């Protein structure tokens, strides 16, 4: 198991972030062929834990069987194409747990995030016991830094260093943007503290695989938040009510 | 590398088989979500080898990127979602070679098949050099034998032991069907000699993985041919001209 916390400072409010994030998941995924087909919802209900954490809990299986060719669709070991996702939505706290039926208890990706109106200055925001916290590498992702982007991933249109919002005037984000965020007129700020736990038990590969998955999550968080900012004009005016209407709307396209 | 030859005796003619096979690939796959989307054709042209083998050669990449969720679509190692398929169509001889960009030269599934008007009595129909032929396990698949089917795979409607063709009168196939095939009035026969070469280099798993893939191919060949027979009334009257028209027709639905 490998734990790291990715701290993503952003020139948006905690309230705006909830909307932008949900919008961006959709628009970044407009791409997908069978988008949301083959998704079985096992559970979807309110919850409250003994510790007071409360929100909406879902449990879903993404069945990948029909989205791959038969020759590959066969071949897979039993359960390898059934990915489970458990999610606890308690915004501004969120948790997701991804597992796979074939891997059983040998594989897990857990992401627990606090969205806070600060500049990433909180140490142990997830309140880990002191010994566990000592094993967590803290990593800051800077959405304006070109050196944090893989050349193959780069797109001028998704580069915060080049984008200025028509609706808000935010951006472009220059090298000292974070240092001027706090006192800058009209710019809100927040930090997503994404604590990521990766387990991939195997044999002579565990360390290499857990580190590789972490690198892929870092990459994803970097690209995703660069996009989220550059799509500011598309979502800034949307409310959560709009987001809900939109999902039910796509859900109705379950006319299949 | 592991080589085995699967000999599939069938109550159809070599000529009928070409049509049934192509039809069944489609109908068994009607299922798939994005069916034939994301398929890049690199090459498609006539060929002739120095040894006289001649036909049509294609080289395709099945890009799986957009058919899986972003969170999985990310995660994959570079090239893991690009599957190459090379096919040589020289019916009644056929060859397919499947590889993967991430695995590079460490993974291969090659299937070479002769379709012959006989009862599987030819030894070394693929003309392997004697030493290589000695390492090939020959395996007969009997489409009427319930014991060769996995319980989870079983379907009464795809069981040759229960099906009788309305258009031809063939079937149902009882325990001694193969022994009466030759002298039975109005029943044609053939055998598909499918020589399957599997390479999966890895470390402490090569033997286990190559044997597992072979088991999956055997399973696929068993299910597929049970289906092909039970779908006899759907395709027996189709010609290859019909098949061609049908593919171009689905191809035109590249209106995307």
């Amino acid at each position: 198991v490998l734990l790291k916390e990715y701290r993503v400072i952003l020139p948006v409010s905690v309230d705006e972030y909830q909307v932008g994030q949900l919008y961006s998941v959709a628009e970044a995924s407009k791409n997908e062929t069978g988008g949301g087909e083959g998704v079985e919802v096992l559970v979807n209900e309110p919850y409250e834990k003994d510790d007071g954490e409360k929100g909406q809990y879902t449990h879903k299986i993404y069945h990948l069987q029909s989205k791959v060719p038969t020759f590959v669709r066969m071949l897979a070991p039993e359960g390898a194409l059934n990915i489970h996702e458990k999610a606890w939505n308690a915004y501004p706290y969120c948790r997701t747990v991804i597992t796979n039926e074939y891997m059983k208890e040998d594989f897990l990706i857990k992401i627990e995030t606090w969205h806070k109106p600060d500049l990433g200055t909180q140490e142990n925001v997830h309140k880990l016991e002191p010994e566990a916290w000592k094993h967590v590498e803290a990593i800051y992702i800077d959405i304006a830094d070109r050196s944090q982007v893989l050349s193959k991933d780069y797109k001028a249109e998704e580069d915060p260093a080049k984008f200025k919002s028509v609706k808000t005037g935010r951006g472009p984000l220059g090298p000292n943007w974070k240092q001027e965020l706090v006192n800058q007129k009209d710019c809100p700020y927040m930090c997503a503290y994404k604590l990521v736990t990766v387990k991939f038990k195997w044999w002579g590969l565990q360390n290499k695989v857990e580190n590789f998955i972490h690198k892929q999550e870092k990459r994803l968080f970097t690209n995703f938040h660069r996009q989220l900012f550059c799509w500011l004009d598309k979502w800034v005016d949307l409310t959560m009510d709009d987001i809900r209407r939109m999902e039910e709307e796509t859900k109705r396209q379950l006319d299949e």
